[PDB]
């Protein structure tokens, strides 16, 4: 029922890149999602206690959330794309695995993930 501390944003020796498929991540992905009127649930780590799901941790053990992305996006915490591209996945995955079809959150999820995926069609191939 206790939140857990957040998934890792700053890692000194942990090697990095800012490529330009990561810095279309932020400046086109990131932001799409970011200001989309969906984004709010996604914007920081689940709050398992002010949301009442004491559960929430019990089944998801990869949490992962767009205030996390960001963080690591503007961070340069990432060494390639696909880091970046999994953490959305884990984020629109368990949103799929906690909650049921129809749900709210759901919907909200799937509105994200659309935008996503349209984005990822256009990732820029590396430079
Ligand atoms: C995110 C998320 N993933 N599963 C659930 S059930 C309730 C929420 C939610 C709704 C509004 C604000 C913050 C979180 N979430
Ligand atoms: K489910």
């Amino acid at each position: 029922s206790m939140n857990p501390p957040p998934p890792e944003t700053s890692n000194p020796n942990k090697p990095k890149r800012q490529t330009n498929q990561l810095q279309y991540l932020l400046r086109v992905v990131l932001k799409t999602l970011w200001k989309h009127q969906f984004a709010w649930p996604f914007q920081q780590p689940v709050d398992a206690v002010k949301l009442n799901l004491p559960d929430y941790y019990k089944i998801i053990k990869t949490p992962m959330d767009m205030g996390t992305i960001k963080k690591r996006l503007e961070n340069n915490y990432y060494w390639n794309a696909q880091e970046c591209i999994q953490d959305f996945n884990t984020m629109f995955t368990n949103c799929y695995i906690y909650n049921k079809p129809g749900d709210d959150i759901v919907l909200m999820a799937e509105a994200l993930e659309k935008l996503f995926l349209q984005k990822i069609n256009e990732l820029p191939t590396e430079e």
